[PDB]
Parts: C-alpha cells; structure tokens; sequence
C-alpha cells in the first residue's frame, strides 16, 4: 500500500509532523506537490513540532503548520490554489492549527511591517479571501478566532502589524461575487467629489475584541501602538466620537477637578494651627466651610483611590508595565494616598498630617496637566515635557548627582569644625551654584583655602558651565526628534480618554454609537441586504476622471 | 504650564507655613518666582516644623521649573 | 602621545591613586597637608564613577558626549 | 551634540569592547568558557580528505525576496 | 584601518567546487524565508598573537577607520 508511504512523517518531538507534502512546498516544486497530492498525501497533516512554533529563543518557523498555510506563508500563490481546487484532495480553508489559527492568521503572524513583505502578505491575504468567496459563499474567515479569541483583524492590531491592519480596514474588491468582501465602499461621486464609506464592523465596538480598544489598551510592547490609530479610518473616526461626543464631558471633568482642587487648596490654606489634631469645630461660619472643605477633600481622595484601584484590577498589568506606562494613573493614585495617609495621621492625633496633605495638594497642582490632553497644542505640550522628564532630565540628574554627592563630600571633608562641617549643609551650598545663587566664599573653616577653591572651580565647570548648558543642547536634539512622536502619543492620549469616557457614559446612552446603519452592497452572497455602520469619507481628485 | 506649577508650589508651601512673615499666597508666590529669575533664597523662612518637607517641595519645584521647563523652552525656542 | 590623547580613563585612575598614596605619605610624614590630597582623590573617585557609565547603552553615549564637549567645546570656550 | 551621534555611538561600543577583552584576559579563574561559538563542521572536504571545524559563529536571518 | 577589505575577508563566501574551503561565511541551514549563516571566527576571537578584536580595540588611535571597524557584522554581533 502507498498512503501509509507517501504520509510517512517525523516522530521526534521537533519536527514532528512534518510529511513530504512539506518538504515539496518548502523546496518550491510544484510537480512534486501535484504527484504527492495525487498519490493520497494528507494536505491537512499538521506539522507541530518545536521547530514549527514561535519559541523566541530558539531558532523556527512558524507558518500555522498546514500544507496551506504553509504555500502561503512563501508566497507560492499557484500552490494555495492547486491545494484549494485540486481534484484529489481539496484542502480545507478553514482549517485551524494547535493555536486555533487559520491560514489568514499565518499570514498575520509571518507579517513584520516591511515593504516587500506587507506587499506578498497582503497579496496573497486578499488572493485567499477572493478563493473562499468563490467556493464557500457562506464561510466567513475573518470572523474564525484563534484559541485566544482573536480575529484575523485583532490579532493584527494586537500584534501591531500596521500593515496588514492597513490593508484591512480600506480594503476595495473591484469584482463581481467578491465585492461583500470589501471594507471600503465609493457610494456617490459626481465630479472630482466622491464620498467612501469604511466598514466600522469590529472597529466602533463588537463583542470583545473592538480595533480601537486593542490598540488603545495594548500592553505596552507592540511595535507599531502609536502609529496604528494614523490608519486613515481610525483617525477621522476618533475625531468624531471627540467633536460629537467626549469633548463637553471631559471639559465638564476638568472643570470639576478644578474646582475639587481650589476646594481643597482653600481648605488647606485655613488649616488651623492649635496642637493635636483632631480640632473642636467652632459655631462659626467660617468652620463650618472649612470642615465642609475638608470632607469634600477626602472624599475625593477616596475616590481617586478606588479609581486607581479599579483601574489596577481591570488591567492587571504586569509589574514592569505598572511602572513604565500609565504615569497618569500612577499620579493621581499617589495624590490619593497622601491625601488618605493625611486623614490616618489626623485622627491618629499626630501633627504630621500636614506634612502629607501638601505634598498631595502639590501632586494635585501638577496633576492638572493630566488635562492638557484635549487640547491640542498643550496636548503635544505636555507630551514633550513627559518625554524631556524620562530622557533628558534622568540621565542629567544621575550624571549630575553623582559630581554634586562627589564633590559635596569632598568639600565637607576639607572643612573641619564650622557652621557648615554636614554632608547635608555643604551639599546644598553647592546645589546653589546650579540655580546661579553659588557663593563660592560660604566659609573659611578649613586650612588650605586653595585647595577649597580649585575644588569649588571645577565643581562649576563641571556642572554648570558643561552640564547644564549641555542639558540644554541634548533637549534641543531631543525636542528636534520627537515631533512626530509627540503628535501620535498626544492623539493615543485622548483615544484613551474617548475610550474611557464611551465605557463610563453615567447615562445608559446610546448615541456614542457613530456613523449611522446604510445598506452598503445590498446583495450578500445570498439575497439578504448588508447594512455595515459605515463612515463616510468625502474625497477631492483632480486625477482618474 | 509654569503658572500651574508656581501656584501649585506655592499653595503648598504656604500651607506648610504657619504664622510666619510669608503666610500668604502673594509673598510666597513671588518668593518662589525669584527662583526662576536666578535668585531663590530656598531656605528663606524657617516658620514650619517638618523642614525636610519643606526643602523637598522646593526641590520639587526648582527641579520641575527651573531645570525641565526652562530648558525646555530654549530648546523650543530652537525648534521654532 | 598615545598615554595623553588617547586612555583618558586609566590616566584618571592612575592619578586618583597617586592622590591616596601621596596622601599617605603625607600622613605618615606628619603632615596635615595629607587632607588636601585625600580630599581630591575623593573627589576624582567619584566622577570616575562615570567609568561606568559604559555597560549600560543610553548612559554610556551620554558619558562619550560629555567628554567630547569638555575635549573640544569647552575647552576652545575657557580659551 | 547634532553631529557626534553616530560617532558617539561607535565608540562607547569601541570602549566596551575593550571592557569585554580585558575582563576575558583577566578571567581570574583559567575559566575556558569565555571561548565562545562552538565547534562546527563547514565543509567537512578540506583539498585533502580530512574535515574541518572552524569555531563558527551562527547568525539567523530573514528574507523575504530570493526565495 | 582598511575596512572594505577586513570587511570583505570577515563575510567572504565562495559558491564553487574546491575554492568553498577558502569562504569564511557559510550557509547552514535555510527553511524558507529563514536561513541561518555562520561566520569562521578562525583568527578573530582568539589566536596566537593577532586577534581581530585585539588589533581593532588596542589600536594606536591613528588608525583611521577605529572606531568604525567593529561594525562589520560578525565583530558586533560576536561582542554583544
Ligand atoms: C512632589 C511633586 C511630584 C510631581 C511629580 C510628577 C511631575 C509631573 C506632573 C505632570 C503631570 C502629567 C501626568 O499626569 O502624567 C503624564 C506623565 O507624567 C510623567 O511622566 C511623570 C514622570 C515621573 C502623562 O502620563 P500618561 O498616563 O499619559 O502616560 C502615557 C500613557 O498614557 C500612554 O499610553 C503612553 O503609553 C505613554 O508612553 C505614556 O507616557
Ligand atoms: C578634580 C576632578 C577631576 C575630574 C576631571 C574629569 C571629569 C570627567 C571624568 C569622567 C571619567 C570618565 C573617564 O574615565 O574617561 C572618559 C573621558 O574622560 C575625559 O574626557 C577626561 C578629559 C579631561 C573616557 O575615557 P576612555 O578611556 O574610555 O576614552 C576613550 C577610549 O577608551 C577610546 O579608546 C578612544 O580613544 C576614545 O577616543 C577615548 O575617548
Ligand atoms: C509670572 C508670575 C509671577 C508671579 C509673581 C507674584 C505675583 C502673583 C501674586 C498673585 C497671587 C495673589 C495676589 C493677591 C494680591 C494681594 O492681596 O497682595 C497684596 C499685594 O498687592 C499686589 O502687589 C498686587 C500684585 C500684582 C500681581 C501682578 C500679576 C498685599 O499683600 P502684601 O504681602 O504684599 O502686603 C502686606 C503688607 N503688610
Ligand atoms: C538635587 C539635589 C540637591 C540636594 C539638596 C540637598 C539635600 C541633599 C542631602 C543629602 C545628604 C544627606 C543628608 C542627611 C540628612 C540629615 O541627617 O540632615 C538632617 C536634614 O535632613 C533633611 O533635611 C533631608 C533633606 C531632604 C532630602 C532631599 C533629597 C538634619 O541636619 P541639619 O543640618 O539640617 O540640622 C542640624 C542642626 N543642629
């Protein structure tokens, strides 16, 4: 017998599975894949061995580990459809691998966002869907999950192949039978006018895995997270939701911080100065507003503290991305815990509480450029300063550290016996020179007033002559760098707080849900009519008339 | 966004402040106004208990508007 | 040529320890003047900390741009 | 600082390169295993009928033309 | 200092019955996109006294192209 033979395959753990049927389409040779299909080879075997996953550490290939996905994953189009439409053996489109992922989800996974690639990858990602229009009119692939739920469509935005996702979310078949695949619909065009309409299914909302809240809260390590919301769609369509619908709410949330945050201030400002604290509230109107103050104060403590719980609980990250994204978050929960560790303080009959209520009335201060999101050029702004914050003035402030602790302790060990004669005093004696306030004769309690001197001199060229004004030229490179950078992470920004507020909503309303219900082709492969939520797009061509 | 910071500084350190010479948002709004034109005194009252709270915040502050956002609006400046 | 030129870190590491023992011998020679040589090897000891500064990417390109200032800007400025 | 990047770069790796050479002749501890890249077969036909290893250094890649 | 030619010898590949032996780039292994190369390392990480890496590194810093050479690929992928 010949179909144990011809399907003889690998037993060891790592290229297991692997069968004839993959050797002839790795080797390109499509007279042996027509000889081995028409000998009864097994166009479905699955090659799961260790070599056939993705396994970052080890050297492999993962092609979702079919025949199929295999030819089209190479870029090997005539093979894809000899397996497809075969007399012998037809291969199965809607096949899933071990992961649960389908050839289109091969295809994804082989994509990595550089040209030629994006090109065969789309090409051949629309050549497939084109081939299971014509034979399952009814199988819809771009609706099959892997076994982690994600679509072809999601995975592609979760993984950050920009791409792909490109490709997908404007996609236009010019063809009759196959135009109900398309994404990106030309309704009306009279002159050079002509008004597109984009799909919107699986983009606004859907069950689980909408586009925007895949890329909006991606983790922190997909390539491509802040360029993805520039693909065309997904840019107008947040502008919209924001003119629409968030603008008014967030500047009703700001305003309403703003006026927690003079609240508070006044409260804080009237504290009253008797010792051990809790105080008697005196029949005076003043003390009833201030204790009012107070109150409203801690309530808004509390409630930013169980905001930031709730934020925590509801994306789990993952103790590095707690840290290096989400500042904002981190911030305003900070400011609750003072304010919290202040109440503890206040009824705990210790003084102290005053030392932790401004510092979160200084948080709270500077948390108000939270809002500087929401509006444009402030937005960019205050991206700038963020990143000048975690680039510049870290490396700056270690580099500057280290010469200020170094030349501090070797300056106060000089002197003996004075005013100063304290790592802490002398360290800030020199920590003047950097805000021009440097005295450079503060004592003479030492011998070898010299050796004090050429001490001093070169902890000024060091750090204020070189360091500072070289501080100064690194922003200047770095302002020069970010631009781009800064535009996109403003706009993630407030994709982010569009995102938050539509799940928020605090009225059960409806109308988040933009772009309106228009029949679109009108004529699925069967008679019923397709209406997509689609978004329109007017465009002006002075070309292709 | 240096307003926000020197009101917000301010507001604290004069709530830290009691019954003192400053103890008010006027004076020591421009005492820490001083430190932007090169002049800050950072040790200019003693009338609190707490004093590592106090240098903290001024640090805090020294280092957020006098080394970050000045800087950087030289380099914007440059930029533009 | 190449000791001055060239080798900026083990010159100072040589000269920060040339400081200790000068010190020292200033110390054991009964001499108070031992401080003021003690005092600037402490003080060479800890920027030689930026030394370090290389193992680590983003630090060790900054601490190659802080010498190339002091080599060619700062130096023609103090001129 | 515009025109010392890439030259700043090359040579903070040129200085940690002379960081790894002289901690592998140092070593302290006639430790072997400082000798990297294993012990491969290229051609195993040299002129004669003998074979030979070379101590290769392996480097994957990918290409997505010249298939 | 001559980078073209340390260049050309470190990833020098010879497709040719008896001249392969003289390549210092090999090809392993090649699935389909993937293919994993190996670079001789014969004379670069070790010898008896000239060591590429020793040779660039402990140069006399009138070499020309120093700080450029331990780009040609085999050297900074073998240090790293
Ligand atoms: C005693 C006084 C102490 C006050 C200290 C703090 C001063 C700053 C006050 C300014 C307040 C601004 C703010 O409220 O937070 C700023 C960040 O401020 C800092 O960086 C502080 C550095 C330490 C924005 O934080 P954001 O949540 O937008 O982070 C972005 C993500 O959202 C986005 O998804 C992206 O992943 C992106 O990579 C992230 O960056
Ligand atoms: C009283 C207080 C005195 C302290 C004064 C000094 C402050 C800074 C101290 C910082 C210490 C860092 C260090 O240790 O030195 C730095 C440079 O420091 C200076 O610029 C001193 C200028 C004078 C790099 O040293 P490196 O040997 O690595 O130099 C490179 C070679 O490796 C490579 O082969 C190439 O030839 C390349 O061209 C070389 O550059
Ligand atoms: C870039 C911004 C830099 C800010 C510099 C500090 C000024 C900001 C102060 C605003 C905060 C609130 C001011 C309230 C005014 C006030 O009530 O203070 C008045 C003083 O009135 C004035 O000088 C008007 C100031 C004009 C304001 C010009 C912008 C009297 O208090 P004194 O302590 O001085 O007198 C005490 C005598 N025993
Ligand atoms: C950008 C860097 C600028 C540096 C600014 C100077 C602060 C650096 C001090 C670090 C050196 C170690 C200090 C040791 C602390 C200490 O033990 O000194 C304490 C004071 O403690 C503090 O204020 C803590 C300061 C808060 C820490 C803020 C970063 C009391 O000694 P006094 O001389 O004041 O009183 C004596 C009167 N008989």
């Amino acid at each position: 017998s010949l179909k144990q033979f011809v399907n003889a395959s690998y037993t060891d753990s790592y290229y297991k599975g692997q069968t004839a049927l993959h050797i002839a389409i790795e080797r390109r040779n499509m007279t042996l894949v027509t000889l081995l299909v028409e000998n009864g080879a097994d166009v479905q075997a699955a090659a799961n061995g260790d070599f056939f996953k993705k396994t970052k550490g080890r050297p492999g290939f993962y092609f979702g580990e079919l025949p199929l996905s295999l030819a089209a994953c190479t870029n090997q189009l005539a093979i894809v459809k000899f397996l497809l439409q075969n007399s012998w053996q037809p291969a199965d489109i809607s096949a899933r691998d071990s992961v649960g992922n389908t050839v289109l989800h091969a295809l994804v996974e082989v994509a990595d966002n550089t040209v030629d690639n994006t090109k065969f990858v789309t090409s051949m990602y629309n050549e497939i869907l084109i081939l299971g229009a014509k034979l399952h009119p009814t199988l819809k692939l771009e609706e099959i999950t892997n076994r982690k739920g994600l679509t072809p469509l999601a995975l592609a935005a979760s993984s950050g192949k920009i791409g792909v996702l490109a490709y997908i979310l404007q996609r236009e078949i010019h063809e009759p039978e196959c135009r109900h695949l398309s994404r990106k619909f030309t309704e009306w065009a009279y002159g050079p006018v002509h008004s597109s309409l984009y799909d919107l299914s699986c983009i606004d909302t859907c069950e689980k895995n909408s586009v925007l809240e895949v890329i909006a809260y991606s983790s922190s390590e997909t390539p491509n997270r802040h360029d993805m919301l520039l693909v065309e769609p997904l840019n107008r369509l947040l502008q919209d939701k924001w003119d629409r619908f968030v603008k008014r709410i967030f500047y009703f949330n700001f305003f309403v911080y703003c006026l927690y945050m003079i609240i508070f201030t006044a409260a804080a400002y009237y504290r009253p100065v008797e010792g051990l604290p809790p105080y008697k509230l005196k029949n005076t109107v003043g003390d009833y507003f201030r204790v009012t103050g107070e109150i409203l104060s801690v309530s808004g403590g509390v409630y930013f503290f169980f905001r930031g719980i709730q934020y925590f609980l509801q994306r789990r990250p993952s103790l590095k991305s707690l840290f290096v994204d989400s500042y904002s978050e981190i911030l305003f929960f900070v400011q609750s815990l003072f304010m919290l560790v202040s109440v503890v303080l206040y009824f705990s009959q210790r003084k102290e509480y005053v030392a932790s209520m401004v510092f979160s009335l200084a948080m709270g201060w500077t948390n108000m450029l939270y809002y500087t999101r929401g509006f444009q050029q402030m937005g960019i702004y205050a991206v700038m300063i963020e990143k000048m914050i975690l680039r510049d003035l870290c490396r700056f402030m270690f580099v500057y550290l280290v010469f200020l602790f170094g030349f501090s302790t070797a300056v106060v060990t000089l002197i003996e016996d004075g005013k100063y004669n304290s790592l802490y005093s002398t360290c800030l004696e020199l920590f003047k020179f950097t805000i021009g306030m440097g005295d450079l004769e503060f004592t003479e309690n030492y011998d070898f007033k010299a050796v004090f001197i050429i001490l001093l001199l070169a902890y000024v060229i060091l750090t204020y002559i070189l360091l500072l004004n070289m501080l100064i030229a690194l922003m200047g490179e770095t302002v020069n760098k970010i631009a781009q950078e800064s535009k996109n992470i403003w706009k993630l920004q407030r994709a982010i707080t569009i995102l938050d507020t539509e799940k928020s909503f605090l009225k059960c309303m409806r109308k988040a849900f933009r772009s309106g219900k228009l029949l679109q082709v009108g004529f699925t492969p069967d008679g019923k009519d397709d209406y997509r939520w689609c978004f329109r797009v007017d465009e002006v061509n002075w070309t292709t008339w």
